[PDB]
C-alpha cells in the first residue's frame, strides 16, 4: 500500500512547471492517479494503467509515454473497501468516503465509477517558459460541465499535516468512458456509482535531483496555502 | 539515496507519543539517524548501525532493539559530498553545509565527525500516558554541555515545504566516541572535523496504520509551527 508522488503541489504552485519525469516512468509506479504535463499543460488521468490527457482545447487523448510531468501522484490501486452510492452531491460523497476510509490522518486513494448526474471540471491552461505562479493559470482556466455522463473519477486524499506536499483533502480527476471528456474535478453529482478506497501505509516522495532549475531555485511559498485553495 | 521516516514531527508535537515502531524495525532501513522512545523519552542516536539512547537522567546506553519509538528518521548513509571544517560555530557550520549540499529544496543527511570545542545537548524528558503537547516536555528539559569532545553529529536537513512533516531545517543529535554522552544538539563549535552530506532523491514516509490511537485520533496542529521553533 504505497502512494507514489513525483514533485509536490506546493512547488508546482510556486512556478516550477518544467517536466522532470516521464509518463512511462510514472507508470512504473502505478496504474491509477493524476498529474499534468510540462508547463502544467492540461490534466493527466492515470486509469487502468493507461495515461490520458485533457487539455484547454477540449482535446482528449492517450499519451504516448515520453511526455514529461512536473507533478504526479500514482499508485498500484488495490481496493481495500468497495461500496455503492446513489443520488448524492459532491460534499455528501466526500463525507461518505471520509466515513469509510481507515483514517483522515493517512493518505488514501479513491475510484468512483458509474453515472454522474452532473460533472464539472477544469482543464489547466498550459504556460510557456519563463513560468509564473500556477495560480495565474487557474484564474484563466477553461471549465466544462456535463450531465448524465458515464465515467470514472480517480484521486487521492491528503491528510492535514501534508497539505502543501499534496493537496488539502481530496484531489480528483475525471475521464468519461468515451475517452473524449475529462479534467480536474471542481464539482459533481453522482447518479449511480461504485466507490473503491485504498488506505496507504507508505508515502513515497520523489524529487527531480537531476533538474537544474529545481536544484538551484529559491522557492517562494508565500501564500501557497491560500492559492492552492483558490486554484483547485 | 532514500530517507526513511516513521511517523512525523508535527504529529509527535500534537501529543501522539505512543511507540508504534521498534528500534530493530528501523535499523532495517538505515544505520544513521535520530529518534526518541515511547512517550518521547530521551534522544535516540543511530550511529554506525547501533542505536544509542540518552535520557533525562544523563544515562547513555545502547538500546536492546525491542524498544518502541513514536518518531524516527534513518538512512543507509552514503556520502555525496565530503569536506573539512575547523574553528567554526554552529551557525557558520550550517551555512557551509547549506552551501555544500546539492539543494536546500531537498532532504539531506549530515555526519560531522571529529573534535568539538563545545557541545550543548538536551534530553527530552519522558511523558506518561495520557500524553499532552510535547512542547510541555521541552519546557523542563535537562541540558548538558561539554568541551573539547570527540564524537559525531548525525542528523537531517528538511526543505521548507516539508516543515512539520520533518523539522524546520537542521535536526541533529550527538554521541561521543566514548558512547557515554549525547542527545539533541542545541549548539556547538567545531574544532577539527570532516563533514559528510548525503543528498536524498527519495523520501519514504511510513505510517502506523495499526495504531488505533493514531488512526482514530483527531490531531490538532494549531500553532505546531511555533512550538517547534521553541521545542524542536
Ligand atoms: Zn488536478
Ligand atoms: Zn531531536
Amino acid at each position: 500500500n504505497v502512494l507514489y508522488q513525483h514533485g509536490t503541489l506546493g512547488t508546482l504552485m510556486a512556478g516550477l512547471l518544467e517536466g522532470t519525469a516521464t509518463i512511462n516512468e510514472l507508470l512504473e509506479h502505478g496504474n491509477l492517479g493524476i498529474a499534468t504535463l510540462t508547463g502544467s499543460d492540461g490534466e493527466v488521468i492515470f486509469l487502468d494503467g493507461k495515461a490520458y490527457h485533457a487539455n484547454e482545447h477540449k482535446e482528449f487523448i492517450e499519451l504516448k509515454g515520453d511526455e514529461k510531468v512536473p507533478y504526479a501522484s500514482i499508485t498500484n490501486f488495490k481496493a481495500s473497501k468497495t461500496f455503492p452510492l446513489q443520488q448524492l452531491s459532491q460534499d455528501d460523497v466526500f463525507a461518505q468516503i471520509k466515513n469509510e476510509m481507515l483514517s483522515e490522518n493517512l493518505f488514501s486513494a479513491v475510484k468512483i465509477y458509474g453515472t454522474f448526474k452532473h460533472m464539472h471540471v477544469r482543464m489547466m491552461p498550459a504556460q510557456q517558459p519563463p513560468y509564473t505562479r500556477l495560480i495565474d493559470s487557474a484564474r484563466r482556466q477553461p471549465e466544462e460541465k456535463r450531465q448524465d455522463i458515464r465515467g470514472a473519477i480517480v484521486g487521492f486524499f491528503t491528510p492535514e499535516l501534508f497539505h502543501g506536499v499534496g493537496s488539502a483533502g481530496f484531489h480528483i480527476h475525471f475521464a468519461d468512458d468515451e475517452r473524449a471528456y475529462g479534467g480536474h474535478v471542481l464539482d459533481f453529482e453522482v447518479d449511480d456509482v461504485v466507490v473503491e478506497i485504498q488506505n496507504f501505509e507508505t508515502f513515497q516522495q520523489h524529487f527531480p535531483v537531476n533538474n537544474e532549475t529545481f536544484v538551484k531555485a529559491k522557492i517562494d511559498y508565500k501564500d501557497v496555502a491560500e492559492e492552492i485553495r483558490e486554484a483547485e
